[PDB]
């Protein structure tokens, strides 16, 4: 049964770690998933549900990097990767806006998705400076940018829930990248996990959390 | 290789995964090494500079547990290992101190070092010796300790269970390889108990101690 999945991280951020059918989460029993929030492609009265298509008005479309099954595959822009309904107490709420990993590290690529997202690391060939660490800051890249070695390790760090490389397809960015005022600073989110945009009126950014 | 390096922890704990021309990290071009932060014999604009012998007045000895190529070594206690220089923007920056480990972890020797590390052992029973305080163990903190498990993970400080089979128990407890002796400087403190910021490896640590009782460590 399509065992269509979020790249695990997305969920986790949602708070949500257990899965009695998709394989990328912790193993529950069946039985168990009816009292306890998981995440599946089924529905359980408190669950996050993964799904090919449109479940409800609620259920948000993500352009994502994704997962069926073992396999993991990479983030196709301009399309729905999967569908993501979050049910509480038996009724769906709404799922905040967030940017989404395209799923090239967990693939090994370092290649660009679209010829559109060429032509912005052209014509920002230098923007996203360091990801602020804690205390000072440290620096980060796109996952296609030259200056990165050509082996990632685990020992690397994406933008991801419990040097830095930023997986999300490049031109996300563009609603930031373009401020009134000369400095700004966003509110956004990573995978569902909450982050900080600080940006420059002329090109750049720091990424934080 | 008859190249010298840290063990590889050291290196990565200042943040130093990519190396060049060492063995023990993860490689990367000579071409890229230029403007990526590596752990190397050589000089590179930023990077982690493991050397033999001083280079520049903020080069830092360690007598640590260091390795040849893919063979590992056991510290010698007092004896210089290698010396470190930190270079950011061709500049040497200066090093924090640190305790550092012996390799015995990684070597699976678990004899101490010298006679000056067992009768060190002897003068802190309650904190390197081991004992069962009653259904469970306490103090096996070093690895020469007594109740300690076949295999133990080479880390900074490494989190196993201690066990007298039948009797005793305890589940994560610290064990650590560093020279027992480069405790000394702590054990005398003003007040009765004390606790102490360190680092072993490079790893923020604290270090509790206890006067003329036990000290222990965590991360």
């Amino acid at each position: 049964s399509n065992k269509i999945s979020c790249l695990p991280r997305v969920a986790q951020n949602l708070g949500y770690h257990y899965s009695p059918d998709l394989p990328g989460f912790c193993p529950i029993p069946k039985e168990l998933a009816e009292h306890w929030p998981v995440v599946s492609n089924d529905r359980y009265p408190n669950c996050l549900q993964i799904t090919l298509q449109q479940v409800c008005e609620l259920s948000k479309p993500c352009s994502a990097g994704y997962m069926v099954g073992q396999s993991v595959f990479v983030q196709t822009p301009g399309v729905t990767s999967y569908w993501l309904t979050e049910w509480v107490d038996g009724k769906a709420r709404a799922l905040p806006d967030s940017l989404f990993s395209s799923g090239r590290f967990e693939t090994n690529s370092r290649a660009f998705l679209d010829e559109a997202e060429e032509k912005f690391a052209a014509a920002h060939p230098h923007a996203c400076l360091g990801e602020i660490n804690k205390s000072t800051v440290g620096g980060s890249h796109f996952i296609f940018s030259q200056y990165l070695p050509p082996l990632l390790p685990a020992d690397a760090v994406a933008l991801v829930g419990a040097c830095s490389v930023v997986d999300v397809y490049a031109p996300s960015f563009e609603p930031y990248l373009h401020p009134e005022t000369l400095s700004r600073v966003y509110k956004i989110m990573i995978d569902f996990k909450p982050c900080r945009l600080m940006v420059w009126r002329n090109a750049t950014f720091y990424v934080q959390e």
